[PDB]
């Protein structure tokens, strides 16, 4: 007999989605605005004295009129963008961020300055710290052909690396490297053999440079020199002549002819291990799914959550009015920047400290339908504004019900077993930002508790290893190659406004102590004991998680309490990965990223305080638009609406297992959001997955209860996934 | 079209299981050899002045006779037992371990004393110290009723707890408590209120009391102390006359009408949840199993990995010869021990300090079929001898392949995309200890990592919420209920032998470091290094995971090395529960548990230190049969045969969200144990469950490899669990 089928089901959001990204029309009527507004060069034909667009997005609403809006049938909040625009005009260039709004476009639009998140008070970023962008790109790629091209260069780097100058790609480190003290602007480069299947970085040559990039004449731009081996000549001319002399040291060059342990996928000529001609395990849902959606307000259901989801260019997927049993836990939840900060004896990777949100999490690729996520999953389609074309990406996020492989609970006792089922909601999105692959899982279970991890895979930025410098900065795992130790550093804001926004945070402290107790007089113990702490006031130093797991991190509602006179509170609880940085003085990150130094930080919320980073902070070294550290200037917590901003981390120190790639399972990092007196009672008890078996001891019968669901066997078709939808590229565009 | 359908798959094992549990027959013949040798008494006619059996199982064989015979072609190794014998017919008690063997029973068989493993050098457990048993057991139960069952003490209960003697439960708390100093044994004991659902935990009366109990002359036996509302009474006619008084403090009373807030299973009048009327996702096998096993050995194949399995009464599962692609990574990996340990203002909580080997981890129930694994999963018997008889368990342990809900690896890039599938091995046993489910996993991966986890779940024990000293010790959840504040921890052996016996341990330190470079003299840079340190010798104080994750834990060979000069290794990673006790100096566990107050330690293997804990140590405070520290003795473990003692815990401090029962998704601690070096790239690249997309750029065609899988639709009957085949109960026994 056939499996009961059951069609998806979709339902009406409960308000609209106004933090969703900008439709094709909006952001059209943006562009026309700006380009009648001002003398808009076409991206294709810019240069550093063009204006031209870079983005146009959605500004989001502020917190009390959202508030208002989904809770107190207050008015939809205005509909604004901000566009960010690079102006070439004047005697210096500068990109802007402006706010053109209200939309649609009317009488009542204006283009304004736009600042307000940004803690050092400026809508301009001057050209000098300015973004990577395609025109900058282009013209450092420029410079470098010019100079490493000529008829000497090609020799040099030909008898140093072995192949020509075809057969190897040069690029710069980032960020760059402004000096305020100065003004001048230097960067250090480097030069990767070219392969077919985009491992580059696990050919790195050794061959490094470094030049002034100074201002908007690529004329005045110079090489300051080359570095090879450990010693800095200043002219090719001089590394060309010392390359001459017979006490010359050439290192050891990569074999290019046997490549082939930098290549992923089977190699077809490997024997099969036994029973991998059967199939791998597939989860099925043998009566349909068991969430729901609006497609028009990307609005999510299931088993008593909801919540809203948004996309960035930036940042890819936000959450946004998380609810669980109709209340409120969570306003916003966003992934806010991802750095990876490398340490190296040479002068490119130790440079190296990117800035994710700077290239863009959410303007990447399409999930990979059976294998990115389950074949049971639903996919939807987000988009982006960049360079005058709108990017529309299906498959960008998935969405799907899990079975997880074990209970959420159980007891056996007193002649019965009882057992619940753990089926859990799952979004997934994957950012694969060049060698790396980011996969990010947000975890709903039926209790009311939420689980946010990453995991991260692909190709690791390996170095040229130097037997003479190279060992205290990594392991050799190739002939010629430094697995190159790094660390990589997410910060999530975790808006949590438990039983309302009034909030206080506290922990409670875990400690041996000796006591005497009053039935045992004269007789010490050592025992344990909890102690309740408020965290009264913004920490400058943020929180650690303690020593030995002594404490627990909860935020409380300030004035709500359960039926026995706790608090309401939802815990913190760090899973994997509750790492943050090692590096404390980065002359490629001073001010740049520095939430990146303790595990979690706990601030009032403000929506001048939007973003822990931007997109333009990575080449700002020292006054970039937001410096963290400017949200921790000891206001009360004690009673308001506070702001977690939660790290999870990885040391990772490359080895074999990292090649050709870098493994998920090993490379994770989690927290949970747990109910902690939130409730008078755990609240899945409701749940109908689960079985309540007797046993009588008289009758010798035993009974089994599974409240409704049907174990009998049944025939279901296991569906082919939608690989039929699955495009290479980053977006379909349209100019 | 049907999914084309597989058989399970058997195979013979390279070698005998030399580890397996006792035979019925083997049991038999050692019961016999007994009765012959000595006066043995039938436990049901059994008192503290006979004789009787209390177990008889496998003596495993030791180390290097076990690997001669697995590697060298060597002799099997003698199958002996080990029994424990109560001798109560001479002027003191004791319990004597014995060594029964070689088996079978021929002129060649002997009994002697059995001790080489207990560090105190003894075969003989004195009975003040003795294991709490039947026996024992039936006399405290005795004892109990003797003094609280009067005229009087019925009158103080029903008066102090509002119910009579018939609808309360008394019991004493473990340990006890045996002062070598004065030759005393007294214990504390308390009552909670009678359930119909095993929820006795949940309602504590808050009246405590202690005994003597010194000598196996019960008559002597005398109760010492009433305890109640943190008075002590030394006569039951005290407290009684207290009582009538008006100045007599009564504490609030269990309202014993209204225990729905401790039943577990769905209250069928609950509405259920939008979509909870479908039934959740089902784990299906489109082409049948893809492990294998041998029956009769015990022995499992799967995607290159091979190992044994063995069970024990005490501990449950164990692992021997684990090996993937062919090579021996872990002679043996064994849960050792677990603890319980309770602080508490209450003369009960504060005095307990399980252990759960005593009582036994493997003599408990089966696991439910659909619910406990999945229904994919196969089911194995094992069997254990405790008193007289035999227990033979069916659906023990079970064997599973999960599907992880994220992939192995992925990388998109060059226009391809090549991802891999995540497929694990998954062994699973649960033990239900009284109130607590114990859910231990075992995950195998496909590169040669294994992670050992464990998740909690159950009945609290919690304590009686006095307003006046309870709060440093728990959080009041219900009227006059708290929940006590205790540590779990648990001990795992971990013989790896990674790349033979001979090994080293190491530690790659990580730390920022300021630093100068030869290509910027005079530019001071704060960067981060690594430094290998090698782990020469026993260190007492163990190891603990450090501040910031900022270091990586190794066993390497001592020889041998990958293709690059790095020595093969293993890393242990910790995951989740990394934690140790937070109590320094019990009195309920001074010398019993002296490996739970570090991380890990990593000791030189013995066959002399079988085992970190014994099913004897819980009452033997000062002298146990094993003392842990004993281990500890500072020798050398460069290029020795190393054993990592590993530990994982849980501070558990229960809230509203541990009501009616602790849920195992936020009740969870695991490690890893992944290869490091130990080839010369990343293993799983030779598996067929990966895709390799690729895109042409001239021609627009997209091509999908799919290494012999058909995701082609199909149709498959989703099978009805074996429901059958679970009745209650601890294992069908024959006498
Ligand atoms: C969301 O909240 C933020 C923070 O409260 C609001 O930021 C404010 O934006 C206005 C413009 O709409 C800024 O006003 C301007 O100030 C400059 C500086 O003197 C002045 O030259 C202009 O004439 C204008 O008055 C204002 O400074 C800024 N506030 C802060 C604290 O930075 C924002 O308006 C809110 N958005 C919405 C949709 O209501
Ligand atoms: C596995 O290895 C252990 C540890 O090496 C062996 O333990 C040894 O067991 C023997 C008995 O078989 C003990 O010998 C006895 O010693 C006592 C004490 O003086 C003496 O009275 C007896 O006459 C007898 O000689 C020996 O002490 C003990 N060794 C240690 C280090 O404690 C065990 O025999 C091995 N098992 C197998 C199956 O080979
Ligand atoms: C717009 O800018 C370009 C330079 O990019 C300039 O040649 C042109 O004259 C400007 N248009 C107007 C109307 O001023
Ligand atoms: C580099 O120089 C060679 C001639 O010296 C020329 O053939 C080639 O096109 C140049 N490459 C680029 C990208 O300019
Ligand atoms: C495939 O395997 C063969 C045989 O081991 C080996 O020589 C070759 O390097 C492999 N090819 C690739 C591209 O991995
Ligand atoms: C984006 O793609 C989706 C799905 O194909 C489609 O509904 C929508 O019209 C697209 N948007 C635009 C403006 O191309
Ligand atoms: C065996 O022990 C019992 C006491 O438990 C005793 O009465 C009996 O006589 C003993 N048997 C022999 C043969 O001595
Ligand atoms: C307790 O005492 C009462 C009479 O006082 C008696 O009826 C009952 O059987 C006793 N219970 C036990 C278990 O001895
Ligand atoms: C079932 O639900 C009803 C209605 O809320 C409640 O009164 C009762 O306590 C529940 N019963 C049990 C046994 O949980
Ligand atoms: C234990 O149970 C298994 C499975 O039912 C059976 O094969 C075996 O004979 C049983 N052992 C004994 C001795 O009862
Ligand atoms: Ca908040
Ligand atoms: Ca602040
Ligand atoms: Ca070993
Ligand atoms: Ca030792
Ligand atoms: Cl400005
Ligand atoms: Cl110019
Ligand atoms: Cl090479
Ligand atoms: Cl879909
Ligand atoms: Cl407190
Ligand atoms: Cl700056
Ligand atoms: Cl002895
Ligand atoms: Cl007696
Ligand atoms: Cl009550
Ligand atoms: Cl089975
Ligand atoms: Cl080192
Ligand atoms: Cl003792
Ligand atoms: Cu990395
Ligand atoms: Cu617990
Ligand atoms: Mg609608
Ligand atoms: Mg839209
Ligand atoms: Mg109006
Ligand atoms: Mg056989
Ligand atoms: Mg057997
Ligand atoms: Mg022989
Ligand atoms: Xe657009
Ligand atoms: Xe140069
Ligand atoms: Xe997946
Ligand atoms: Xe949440
Ligand atoms: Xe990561
Ligand atoms: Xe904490
Ligand atoms: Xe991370
Ligand atoms: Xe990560
Ligand atoms: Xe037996
Ligand atoms: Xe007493
Ligand atoms: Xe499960
Ligand atoms: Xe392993
Ligand atoms: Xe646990
Ligand atoms: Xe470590
Ligand atoms: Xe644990
Ligand atoms: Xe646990």
């Amino acid at each position: 007999a056939e499996c009961v089928s059951n069609e998806n089901v979709e339902i009406e959001a409960p308000k609209t989605n106004i933090w969703t990204s900008l439709a094709k029309e909006e952001v059209q009527e943006v562009l026309d605005l700006l380009h009648s507004t001002y003398n808009i060069t076409e991206v294709t034909k810019a240069d550093f004295f063009s204006n031209y667009v870079l983005w146009i997005e959605t500004l989001k609403p502020n917190k009390t009129e959202a508030l208002t809006y989904l809770d107190e049938d207050g008015d939809l909040p205005p509909r604004n963008a901000r566009t960010v625009v690079y102006f070439g005009e004047g005697e210096e260039g500068y990109f802007e961020e402006l706010k053109v709004g209200p939309l649609p476009v009317s009488d009542e639009t204006t283009i304004e300055p736009l600042s307000f998140y940004n803690t050092n008070g400026k809508s301009k970023l001057p050209f000098e710290v300015g973004h990577l962008d395609r025109i900058k790109s282009a013209a450092k790629s420029s410079f470098l052909n010019k100079n490493l091209n000529t008829t000497i260069m090609r020799d040099v780097l030909e008898g140093l690396i072995g192949v020509p100058y075809e057969d190897m790609g040069c690029h710069s480190a980032a960020p760059q490297l402004h000096d305020p003290a100065t003004g001048a602007t230097v960067d250090y480069g480097t030069c990767n053999i070219n392969t077919e299947n985009d491992a580059e970085n696990l050919v790195p040559t050794g061959f490094f440079f470094k030049f002034d990039m100074t201002g908007r004449d690529v004329s005045q731009w110079k090489m300051l020199e080359y570095i090879y081996n450990n010693k800095v000549y200043t002219s090719a001319e001089e590394l060309y002549e010392a390359m001459q002399k017979d006490d010359f040291v050439t290192l050891p060059k990569i074999d290019v002819d046997n490549l082939d342990w930098t290549v992923i996928q089977r190699n077809d000529s490997a024997p099969v291990r036994h029973l991998d001609d059967r199939k791998s395990p597939r989860l099925v849902e043998p009566e349909g799914r068991r969430w729901a959606y609006d497609g028009d307000e990307e609005y999510f259901s299931w088993m008593d959550w909801g919540f809203y989801t948004s996309w960035s260019r930036d940042t890819g997927i936000s959450f946004y009015d998380i609810t669980f049993k109709g209340e409120r836990i969570v306003y916003e939840l966003s992934l806010q920047e991802l750095i990876a900060e490398y340490g190296s004896d040479d002068p490119f990777n130790q440079h190296t400290f990117y800035s994710d949100i700077s290239y863009g999490v959410g303007n990447r690729f399409s999930l990979v339908p059976g294998y990115d996520c389950p074949s049971t999953a639903g996919y939807f389609t987000t988009d982006t504004f960049e360079y005058d074309e709108f990017y529309n990406r299906t498959l960008s996020y998935c969405v799907f019900e899990n079975q997880e492989d074990y209970s959420l609970l159980r007891h056996t006792g007193a002649s019965y077993s009882a057992i619940t089922q753990n089926p859990t909601l799952n979004v997934r999105f994957i950012s694969t930002i060049g060698n790396y692959d980011y996969n990010f899982l947000y975890k709903f279970f039926l209790d009311g508790t939420l689980e946010v991890s990453v995991r991260a895979a692909g190709y690791i930025q390996a170095g040229y290893w130097n037997p003479e410098t190279s060992a205290p900065y990594g392991l050799k795992i190739h002939d010629v190659l430094s697995g190159s130790f790094h660390d990589h550093v997410l910060n999530y804001k975790v808006d949590l406004d438990v039983g309302g926004t009034k909030n206080r945070a506290s922990q409670y402290v875990m400690k041996d102590v000796d006591v005497e107790y009053p039935w045992a007089p004269g007789t010490v113990y050592n025992t344990k004991q909890i102690a309740r702490e408020v965290f009264e006031n913004e920490d400058f130093n943020g929180i650690n998680w303690p020593e030995n797991g002594q404490g627990i991190l909860l935020i409380e509602s300030a004035e709500e309490t359960n039926s026995f006179g706790n608090p309401r509170a939802y815990n913190i609880m760090p899973g994997g990965g509750g790492v943050h940085r090692i590096v404390k003085n980065s002359r490629s990150g001073p001010e740049t990223q520095n939430w990146a130094r303790s595990n979690l930080f706990l601030t009032k919320h403000k929506d001048t305080e939007l973003r822990s980073s931007t997109a333009l902070n990575t080449n700002a070294l020292y006054d970039p638009p937001v410096n963290f550290n400017a949200f921790l200037d000891d206001e009360s917590l004690d009673g308001e609406d506070i702001v977690a901003w939660v790290n999870l981390g990885l040391h990772h120190l490359p080895n074999s297992n990292d090649l050709p790639n870098t493994i998920f399972s090993t490379a994770h990092a989690s927290f949970m959001l747990t109910p902690f007196n939130y409730f008078d009672s755990e609240n899945s008890r409701d749940t109908t997955q689960q079985v309540f078996y007797t046993y009588d001891d008289e009758t010798e019968e035993s009974n089994w209860e599974f409240y409704g669901n049907d174990w009998s066997s049944c025939g279901v078709e296991v569906a082919e996934p939608n690989f039929e939808d699955y495009t290479y590229g980053r977006g379909t565009r349209i100019n």
